[PDB]
Order: structure tokens, then sequence, then C-alpha cells
């Protein structure tokens, strides 16, 4: 047979036209207006958009779905604060079992792939109560999920290196077990030590030769200062391109000149950013960052836990949410959000060379039931088909792997 | 003696916080009991999930909906939104639009709404020197054909402005004579350039036909609040307490909070009602604060897939999620207030509250959801299982079966 799989009549946004896509093994081999040749399996996209797999660049798979089980979501009789949610986590992880955490990770991943997400980066709580229990469960589930979704795992010091003093050794072990990145939280308002927390993070990252993903939620000028120190140390440590800042809410309320001043530093350091659609501030300068050529991905953040009650693991839904948070309507702007859930995310994850609907790239694709990125955001139609490693894994809302 | 025309089994009801069977005869709820003895022909098992009254989309523009559709990309959206440019696109559209095209759009809009469990809506219809009464005629006609699916109130809406399009006054009078249910205008300040005159004219017309009022006030900041204050004061002077709605009211987001604090007693004294549309609700809109003060605040789609708003699925449960995200809400209490906005607050805006709710004696207009509670429905966005209007099943598993 000439192709293992052909997708017929696929509208491709980057080319602005309709094409047949021919696939062999896990690779795209041919993209032509009409493909002749024999073929084992076919999918007709019927003139609708086919897209690369969506990238959910920031999740917490380990503690997901912990709000579920009752008539009302658990934990949400009281308002959100970072420190209270940290406490709920310590209480939860005290009695949580390896199998419960694993089941949550798998459930999370299944929900993501049903919505066309084929790549994700998850953080995992590492602290003196969870120890490496969560890491173990996540790494194990990651192995079992290889044929559905690619997962990068961040060893994440949720309590703070200088607040939970067991964090440093537990993170080292976590990275020794095979976590892919390392990260901390709020060098200023959580750690009370910007220089020390950041320096420690880089030391650990260099010991295991891993990339960095840091949670910086601190608002205003203290947030921007924290990210500036991060970016400066990124350069000093020879880590250009290897560092991600997650959240960065501070760009919304810090004076705009602080961001204007910092952009060249972020470009020089190759700083990457992820904004999560469960918290992106309505005045976040998302479009401005993209127009400046800053690499900005998008993400679910927490799903149905003591941090965020919401979540469907659906990046197309997240795109709609972002348009509404940021008050966007033009085709251009909706197109930039679509980039955020696709090619920007790929770039954050470091997989851009293998990402996209181009000959030679990975056959990880989503056939949608809408005509274009803009219409898919607007109409929220369910995914028709999902393809991973050139194999069909989702058809009409069902996992068929 | 006679037996139920319809029973819904195992219905979780939010106001009672328990699971009940619901028995229906004709268009009315007759019995709500833990177990209704005996079987009937037409039954629906809710399987322990939430059953809710029909959702209220308290503000739509059915007449010009879906005009953005037809191509690979949405039409009209190569340029950013401004009120005045969208007014121009409308005048251009209505020049060549046919009675049948407008009607088809209205029906398509309504079908999309009922598929998502909306059983009551208030739509505005452009009345101006280009549309004339063509849109009104089409909407009133479609409204008659849709009675078994959805209740529609129709606002004769002077979109161009009474003092900008001078043919508006006479066209509105005929529109109301044809049977529109309410009258309204737009932006007394920045569109009409005449706050006293536009408002006084609107009340004169409203009194001539004994209809209620729904005014679009999109003007931001203190000019918006001033406009609404004048509206509320004239509401009292004209003996129209309870008969006036202010749509949008974006100005409450950016006007100083002490302006809203000062105005609240006036709004209560006038019985002013408000609608915020989830396609534009400003992120700092004091939604919770208005509700906690006992102000009546409903929710709505606004435009769907046109030259004003490209978005829209006519789905109030989706709108609820959008509002939680716009306003940064997470607590069960706050999500519960948003659910009130898409149900009982909307009913109150529309004036149907005496017949609205899952209570014995009320209208059997209901939605069976695939989620456990208002909060979980907002979060998980599951499709509607069943929709019931006038005690008859009209939607089953994403299909209109009426
Ligand atoms: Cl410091
Ligand atoms: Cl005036
Ligand atoms: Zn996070
Ligand atoms: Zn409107």
């Amino acid at each position: 047979k000439d192709f293992d799989l052909i997708i017929r009549n696929a509208y491709l946004s980057e080319k602005d036209s309709v094409y047949d896509i021919g696939i062999v093994g896990d690779r795209i081999i041919k993209i032509e207006a009409k493909i002749e040749g024999t073929v084992k399996d076919e999918i007709d996209a019927k003139g609708n958009l086919v897209s690369p797999g969506f990238v959910d660049a920031h999740t917490h798979m380990d503690k997901s779905f912990t709000s579920t089980g009752e008539r009302l979501p658990k934990f949400w009789s009281r308002p959100y604060t970072r420190d209270a949610a940290i406490e709920d986590g310590l209480k939860y992880y005290k009695n949580a079992t390896h199998e419960e955490i694993k089941r949550h990770v798998i459930e999370h991943a299944h929900m993501q792939v049903l919505h066309g997400t084929l790549y994700t980066r998850t953080h995992v709580d590492v602290d003196s109560v969870a120890k490496t229990k969560a890491v173990e469960a996540v790494l194990e589930a990651k192995e079992e999920l290889k044929d559905l979704i690619d997962i990068q795992v961040v060893a994440f010091a949720q309590s703070g290196f200088f607040v939970d003093l067991e964090s440093e050794s537990l993170i080292r072990k976590s990275l020794d077990m095979g976590c892919d990145l390392v990260g901390g939280v709020d060098p200023a308002t959580r750690e009370n030590n910007v220089e020390g927390s950041l320096d420690l993070c880089f030391k650990l990252a260099k010991e295991y030769d891993v990339d960095i993903d840091y949670h910086i939620h601190d608002i205003g000028t203290v947030g921007v200062y924290s990210i500036n120190r991060l970016a400066q140390k990124t350069i000093e440590n020879g880590y250009k391109g290897r560092v991600t800042t997650s959240a960065a809410w501070c760009f919304a309320d810090a004076p705009s000149e602080w961001l204007d001043e910092a952009i060249p530093l972020y470009k020089d350091s190759g700083m990457k950013f992820v904004t999560c659609f469960s918290s992106t501030p309505p005045t976040m300068p998302v479009i401005k960052l993209l127009e400046a050529g800053i690499n900005l991905g998008c993400a679910s953040d927490n799903i149905r836990d003591f941090w965020v009650p919401f979540g469907n693991g659906d990046m197309v839904q997240g795109a709609l949410i972002e348009t509404q948070r940021l008050e966007l309507k033009t085709n251009r702007d909706l197109g930039l959000i679509w980039k955020m859930i696709t090619s920007e995310g790929a770039r954050v994850l470091g997989i851009e060379k293998n990402y996209g609907i181009e000959v030679g790239k990975k056959a990880d694709l989503v056939v949608l039931n809408s005509l274009s990125p803009q219409w898919a955001i607007i109409d929220q139609a369910k995914r028709l088909c999902v393809i991973k490693n050139g194999r069909i894994i989702v058809k009409d809302e069902v996992i068929v792997a």
C-alpha cells in the first residue's frame, strides 16, 4: 500500500486551501491537492479544518479531579488564596494513594485527548508531605499514556524551597527519577528570597541538565522584578531558550513602561511564557507580547481541584474563554489565539521542528467539525477525529485506541 | 383520577436540594413528590441529575443574526468593532435583505436557543428608515410560527436614533401598532446628542401603546450612569415603575463606585431592571454587588454571528461559564448567583416570574441536564438531555423533535 492513512479534503489554515494528506507510520509524507495511490485507511474531513495537535502547555495532572464526588464541588465554600490552596494540597497528599493519583492523571489525559490535545506539560507537587509519591504516579501514568499523548513533567517545589526545607533533596530525587524540568513558585511573596530561590533552581537544573518552568503569580511591579531577575540569571547561566515563566499575571497591572523596558531582556534571554485561560487577566497584553515576537503559549492550569473548580481539558474552549477575557473579535486576533493553542505551545515545549502540518512532520492531527480556526473558536463543535503517531485514537467523542 | 401527561423521574431540584419525581398535566406542574406512584406513557428519567426551569436569554437581536456566516472566515471581522460602523453595516445589509432571509435567521436563532434549553427570550428588532417595518414583520411572523418552542417578546428598537434618523418616530409607531411588545432606543448621549429629548420621546410612545421599555445604554463612564439616572427618574415621573429595562450598562464597570452607590436607591425606587450580555460584560462589572443589593439583573447572548458580535451559540449555560471567567468567580455561592441570572432573574426582567419555576402550579417549561447541579453544569458544559415546553417534549439528545 502507498499510504497507511490519508486524510481527504483537509482545509489547512497556514496554506489557506484544501488538500489531501498522506501519512506513513508516524510521519506526514505528502500534502497534495489530490493524492493518488493505494491506501489502507481513510478519513474524509469534508472541507473542514485539520490542525496539528493542540498544546496544553501547563497543567497539574497529579491533583486534578480532587473537587469531584459530591453534588457541589468540594473546597469551594471559601474564596481562592494561594496559601489556603497550598494547605488543602498538603492535607490532600497526606492520605492520597499512588493509585488514586495515577487514576487522576489518566482521567485528565483521556479528557485532553478527546478534545484534540496531544502534547502537555504538567507540574507535580514535590514537598515534604507528597514527597516523590506524586512524581512516581505521574511518571508511571506517563509511560502507560505514550500512545495517546506526550507529557513533559515538571518537578515543582509547590511549598517553596525556603519554606519547606526538605524541598531541595526531594526535587533532586524527583529529577533523578526522570522528571523533565524543574520549577518553583513566587520567589518574592512565597519564598521571601528572590536571589536565593532562583539561584537554587538554576543549580538543580544544571546538575541534571534540565529546562526550567517557574510559576510567577505575584502581581504588579514585584512580579515583573521577579521575572526580570529570572531572565537576567537565565543569561548569566547560559540557559537562553531553556526557561519558561508560567502565569505572569503581573504584566496586566504593572505599568506598561515596565514591560516595554523588559521586552529586549526577554528576547535576549529567549524567555518563554505561558498564560492559563483559567486565570489570564482581562488586561493581559497578550496581543502586544505576540506582536513583539515573544513566545506565548496557552494552558488549562488546574482542572477540578482546590485551586480551580473549572476545567474540561479543551483548548478550543480555552481559546473562546481567552477571546472573552481579552475582548477580542477580529479574525486576526482570533487567529493569534489559535496560534497560542498550537504553534506557540509547541515552541514553548521545544518540539517545533517536528510540529505542524508539513511534509516530514509528526502525524499528530485533529480533524475538526468547523471551517476555520475562527469558526472553531466561535461554534465550539466537537472534534471529528484525533490522530496520534499516524494512528486514529479518537473518533466521534470516543477513545478508540 | 386522570393520569399525568408526563412524568420526569429522579429530578434533582436546586431550590429544594433533593431528588423528586415531577408530574405534569397539560402545560402545568401538578405534583412534585419523592416518588410518584404509577406509570404513564411519556416518561423521562433524569437519573439523579439537575432539572431546571427554562433559561431566559433576556436580550437578543434575532433579526440580523447569522449574517456573518457563509464563508471560510466570518464576514465583517477584518476591522475592529465600533458602534457607528456596525450601524452602517446594518443599513447596508437591510437595504437588500428580504423578508424570507430575515425570517429564516430568526427561526435558525430560535432553534439554536431551544436546543440549549432557552425557552424565553426578548429580542430587539432594527426599526429605521432603511429597514422600515420589514424586519418587524418578519420577526412577528416567525414569532407566531415558533410559539410551541419558545416565548418571544419583541422590542421595537430605534437603532439609528430618534434624533439622527428622523423617520424613526413614525416607523416605531407603526411597529408598535403591528404588535411589538416593548419599545427602546440607543445611547441618549453619544448617539442621539439629546438625553432629555430621546428619553421623553421614548416614554411618550411607550404610553401611547401601553408598552414596557428596554433601552440600550452602552455609553461608558459617568455619561452612562447619568443617562441611566435620568431614565430612572423619568421612570418615576411617568408612573412606569417596574416597566423599564436598561440593557448593557457597561458604565457601571468604569464609573466611580460612589456614583453607583448613590444611584442604587433611585434604581430600587424606580424598580429599574438590568440586563448584562455575556458577549460584552466588562470584567469589572459589579454583578455580584448589584445582586446583593437586590437589583434585578438578567443575562443574555446579545447579537449572534453578525456585524456586531461574531460569537454566539445561543447557550445560556455556556454564557454562565463565560461570565465566571470575565468576572473571575469560583465559589459555589458565586456560580449559584450566575445561575440565578440565567433563570429567575431573567424571568423577573421579562415579567413572567409568577408562572416561572419548578413549583406546583407553574408552567411545565423545563430542561433536564446531564450534570449534578448548577455549579457542575457551568463547569462541565454537558449537553442538555431533554427540553420540555408547555408540558411537551421538544428536544431530545440534541435534536428538535417537536
Ligand atoms: Cl532577594
Ligand atoms: Cl440633554
Ligand atoms: Zn500552575
Ligand atoms: Zn443589544
